[PDB]
């Protein structure tokens, strides 16, 4: 094989994939963690020396693997390189993406559900005292997803989440079972669109915020001003290479398998650049434009920042709303951001999805219906782990959405940049591109790239190997259980897939 009709849903396609809840939620607060313009160097940087070659590579091993009709990283790394071990590597290509959709599409289900509770407009009402503005909604977060009152293991979803959570999952298989072109680009030439002018209308609404203790201005020039004091500090560089990492999609595997449905002869260069700029666009001029400004027009920078520090949901899902209850029509701009976030999210999900999809329509050679109801009867029932087991979400996002798509982003840098051949896969990369990649890119992928993400590895492993034997919490034990079992299962489908060829 299947291919994108037009070069349009091809672009917004990758664009839906790479856009999403990583913009309007993570970036933000990263970015205000980070202090602000110090995040914004370290990140562009990150863009320019990962993101960019990454994406490029990935979309050239999507598009050589598709041209012989795998879309998957078990069958191309061996493509690339002919090994076993290749396949079990290529593994991760599958347990990474279905890992992360586990609780992203759960999260997702969450913003659907608040986006009808919101329009509906069944929602806490708030009274000139922060805590008893955010209060209410921090309760009707916690009431929604069950969270506990102490630091009790057992999460409560309310029916309604869980209802929601099943139309969530309902949406993503009707989207997902109609294919390639008739289902994802179909939706991506309106979702996209959709989610730009809502993007908008929120950044314009959200920059007119102006009160006694501070200005969506002065959120943004907090954002945009530079401060070189951090940038000797690591713990900013590791946040805005993973940042870079997780919003444009790297290292999921997702690029790939969107990629592979691209035929053989058409360019991946500047389509490659269009979806990962316009990504950009979407993150650092409207999500760093949304949330944080209205937080620090509110409560000031100090306690925006402070807010931001305290979660990662907390800003979206409380701080937020909480802010435009206190606005005329806040409730109907509530909506609008929690609608924004779902079709942001939605665009995402179906992509994390595809890999495990095509996997099984090439290697296990099963329909697409048959791969999609499967795929999401898979999700689904792994889905429980994080709906009732607090810290579960935290753990797979740590060792899947934040080791893992480094850890593969390396793995198949190192795959097809050097045993493949750099100036073999250098040419695959430039292949009928209608414009054709700077050349000292080539040094960039060849060297620096994979010295930076190692250095990176290094650093990391050293801090969390002591770490993760003590940690106390049963909750996580069982996840990584569960997640360890995941990859034995699919090592176990690619078996089977192996054993079929001959
Ligand atoms: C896992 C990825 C599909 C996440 C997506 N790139 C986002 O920014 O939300
Ligand atoms: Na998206
Ligand atoms: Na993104």
């Amino acid at each position: 094989r299947e291919h994108w009709a037009t070069r349009l849903g091809l672009i917004l396609a990758m664009a839906g994939n790479a856009v999403g809840l990583g913009n309007f939620l993570r970036f933000p607060v990263q970015a205000a963690e980070n202090g602000g313009g110090a995040f914004m160097i370290p990140y562009i940087i990150a863009f320019l020396l990962v993101g960019i070659p990454l994406m490029w590579i990935e979309w050239a091993m999507g598009r050589y693997g598709g041209a012989q009709g795998h879309g998957t990283t078990p069958a191309i790394f061996y493509l690339l390189w002919r090994n076993r071990f290749a396949k079990i590597l290529g593994v991760f290509g599958l347990w990474i993406p279905l890992v992360v959709a586990i609780y992203y599409v759960y999260i997702e289900s969450w913003t659907l559900g608040f986006a009808i509770k919101f329009l509906v407009g069944l929602v806490p009402e708030p009274p000139t005292d922060p805590d008893s503005i955010l209060r209410p909604f921090k309760e009707f977060l916690y009431s929604y997803i069950g969270v506990p009152k102490g630091d009790e293991p057992i999460l409560k979803p309310s029916l309604f989440a869980y209802i929601v959570f099943l139309i969530t999952m309902f949406i993503n298989v009707s989207i997902l079972i109609r294919g390639i072109s008739k289902g994802i680009e179909r939706f991506a030439k309106i979702a996209m669109p959709t989610l730009f002018i809502l993007a908008v209308f929120l950044v314009i609404r959200v920059f007119l915020l102006e009160t006694p203790n501070g200005t969506a201005a002065d959120g943004l020039n907090f954002l945009w001003t530079p401060d070189f004091e951090k940038l000797k500090d690591p713990g900013v560089w590791i946040a805005a290479v993973g940042q870079i990492f997780f919003t444009l999609s790297l290292g999921f595997g997702a690029i790939i398998t969107y990629a592979s449905y691209v035929r053989k002869d058409q360019d991946i260069v500047l389509s490659g650049l269009t979806a990962a700029t316009l990504n950009e666009k979407a993150e650092v001029i409207l999500g760093g434009s949304i949330s944080i400004p209205a937080a620090v027009a509110f409560f000031g920078v100090a306690n925006a920042v402070a807010i931001a520090k305290a979660g990662a949901f907390n800003l979206g899902f409380i701080t937020l709303p909480a802010i435009f209850s206190q606005t005329a029509g806040g409730t109907f701009l509530g909506f609008l951001w929690f609608f924004l976030l779902f079709f942001a999210g939605l665009t995402s999900s179906i992509a994390i999805m595809q890999p495990m999809i095509a996997f099984l329509e090439d290697e296990l050679k099963l329909s697409r219906k048959h791969a999609v109801l499967w795929t999401a009867a898979i999700v689904f029932f792994s889905a429980h782990l994080v709906m009732f087991l607090n810290k579960s979400l935290d753990e797979m996002d740590f060792w899947a959405g934040t080791i893992g798509v480094v850890f593969f982003g390396l793995t198949e840098l190192i795959i097809f940049f050097w045993i493949f051949g750099a100036d073999k896969a250098w040419e695959e990369i430039n292949r009928g591109g209608i414009i054709k990649v700077p050349r000292i890119y080539y040094y960039v992928m060849r060297y620096i790239t994979p010295a930076f993400l190692a250095v990176l590895l290094v650093v990391w492993a050293r801090e969390y190997i002591p770490k993760i034997m003590e940690e106390t919490h049963w909750t996580v034990w069982i996840t990584r259980f569960y997640i360890i079992g995941l990859f034995l299962f699919l090592t176990f489908l690619v078996f089977l897939a192996e054993r079929r060829r001959n």
